[PDB]
């Protein structure tokens, strides 16, 4: 365990130890974030990292750490690391790919069907006491809230997520549309889902699930435009990235009406707070739990131990994001 | 239009005009459950009725309508109609059976996922600002909720409800198991279910979900016992009856933490109010809203009428809940 490795938050304890065989590791101990000051301090020495989706690895980060070789993001996104600088720079980043998965896509209709359902709401008219003092038990026009059997879902971004996403949807007998960069007949065929311009997956679809990662091309993929191309009667769930879609034309859209409403896992700005957005009963919100699964974060914590591993024994890391740097340089310390 | 019907509740409008223009109609227009009295004294002259789950109609109902042949339940549980009697009187008794059936197996699961991942509970943390507050937007160990991809799911009932319910999960590939009065082949291998001993289902399930109709046999079905056979990270989730229930138990089993969580939609008593229950975070609950979707209301409006108007014309009621009353007397006023 001659190589250093600094890791920027309380990770499974399945993955330390992994690591505690094989580099001499340091973690970060308080709940918070790491401080940015802190932060290029501690990378003076360390060989390799394991960060947070919260940590920004930018270029001052990579010159105020001569000696790192690799960086192993505990998330399946990167948009916030500088991928090509470090690439220049021979640095290899690794993420989190697959092991999560199913908890991403499980909690995606754990919004839709909540959000079309009113769940969130009835549950505080329920535990407040509002609805025994209301008297009323049981009327026939209460919480009427959408089906989902049978309707049609549009997914934005048919990759590991999207895809998982599908197959919930084929549960419920949906019709699947979707939208992404390219055509895989091989994954069409199997979930049967039915490619379509963006524009009209807009306008066909009764639910509106962004699962993309955040990109120059994606940012307000989502915009006032976008939204109005959508049915009254719609919903739009995002477990993606808070930045594809534009906070204040949502608003705008709830509060008038062009769509039905919207489940948010992720935001702008996290923490997140929005009076506008947080007073409106037709959306449900959640803190960036996409992955909040006992498998998934010990799956994580297991795969990130794998890369620098593998990048310690002069391994191409298993999930290596930016393979152009294998000709930039070797792995290893 | 010479009968008359007098409809305990406001019940979507399309329902009303088909009856419009075959019987006198009267509308009862509270949104409370009508009272005792109130109720005895409308159904003197009424030649049919439309009854809310909530109307206790029993004998002493049956007694002050001389003229009563025919009850049309807005809803497709009957436990709150005394059949009995009701065949005995030569009253036929009809439901509202499938069209309802996809609204109330979508809130089953928004219940199973969103009790699994905390939705209820983070929508709070979020909405409330005590995630801004608190300053940390994402950390590897927070809302950790249970995994359901690929995991076992209990169906107590495996009706025309706990069927839709297992649908539903081979999406996400889940393994059903089922505990049922009789075993259906035909489904079986359809759903490609197991039948399984109530004792074994509560053993091996990681979700339970009940979908029976409450009776004598189904009262208090799940009670301390059973909830201790239940495994202690698994969930229950209850869209049946309340009384299918021991509520006291279910608390135990929360706070003492037999098993993991329960989204109750049904309780024993309507409205319901609970202190004990209503502070557990484990639990997500909702106002009995099962079939509150616009297109089941919707349906269940048009065969009520359907019935009705069916019957008028001296024909078996299309979803004659007591079939053993055709002998009892004919069809017709
Ligand atoms: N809320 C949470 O806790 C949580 C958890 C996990 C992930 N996420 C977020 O959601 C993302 C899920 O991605 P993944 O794990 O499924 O990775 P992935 O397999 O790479 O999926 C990305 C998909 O988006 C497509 N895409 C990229 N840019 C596009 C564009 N401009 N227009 C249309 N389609 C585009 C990609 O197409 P190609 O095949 O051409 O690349 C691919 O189909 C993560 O990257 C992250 O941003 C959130
Ligand atoms: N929360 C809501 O808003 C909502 C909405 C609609 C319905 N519900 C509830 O759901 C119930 C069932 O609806 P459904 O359409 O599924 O009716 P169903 O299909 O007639 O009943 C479902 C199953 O329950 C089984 N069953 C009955 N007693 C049992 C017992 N003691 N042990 C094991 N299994 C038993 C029945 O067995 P058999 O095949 O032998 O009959 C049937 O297979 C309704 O009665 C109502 O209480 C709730």
């Amino acid at each position: 365990m001659k190589p250093k490795v600094f890791i920027t938050r309380e990770i499974p304890e399945v993955g330390i130890k992994m690591l505690e065989d094989e580099f001499e590791v340091e973690v970060w101990g308080d709940e918070k974030e790491i401080p940015r000051e802190i932060l290029l301090k501690k990378v003076k020495e360390v060989d390799a990292l394991v960060t947070m989706l919260s940590e920004r690895i930018d270029k001052e980060v990579f010159e105020n750490a001569p000696k790192l070789r690799i960086v192993a993001n505990y998330a399946v996104g990167y948009d916030n690391i500088d991928i090509e600088e470090a690439t220049k720079r021979g640095i290899y980043v690794t993420n989190t790919p697959d092991v999560l998965t199913d908890a991403t896509a499980d909690l995606a209709f754990a919004l839709l069907l909540a959000t079309a359902r009113h769940v969130v709401k009835g549950d505080r008219f329920v535990r407040s006491g509002e609805w025994k003092k209301r008297g009323v038990a049981w009327h026939p026009k209460w919480f009427l809230g959408y089906d989902v059997y049978g309707k049609t879902i549009g997914i934005i971004g048919l990759g590991r997520i999207g895809q998982a996403i599908a197959k919930r949807a084929k549960g419920f007998n949906m019709r699947i549309l979707y939208y992404s960069r390219t055509r895989k007949e091989e994954v069409e065929r199997e979930l049967n889902a039915e490619f379509k311009p963006l524009e009209d997956l807009l306008r066909e679809s009764d639910f509106v699930v962004l699962a993309v990662p955040l990109t120059r091309e994606t940012y307000h993929l989502i915009n006032e435009e976008r939204l109005k191309l959508m049915k009254k009667t719609a919903i739009l769930i995002n477990i993606a990235r808070g930045k594809v879609v534009d906070t204040n034309a949502l608003v705008k859209a709830l509060k008038e009406g062009w769509i039905a409403g919207a489940g948010l896992d992720v935001f702008e700005e996290e923490p997140y707070y929005n009076e506008e957005l947080f007073k409106l009963d037709n959306v449900v919100l959640t803190p960036h739990i996409g992955s909040a699964s006992f498998g998934a974060r010990e799956g994580m914590a297991e795969l990130v131990a794998k890369n620098l591993i593998a990048f310690k024994r002069g391994e191409i890391p298993p999930t290596l994001v930016n393979r152009e740097v294998i000709k930039i340089r070797k792995p290893g310390f």
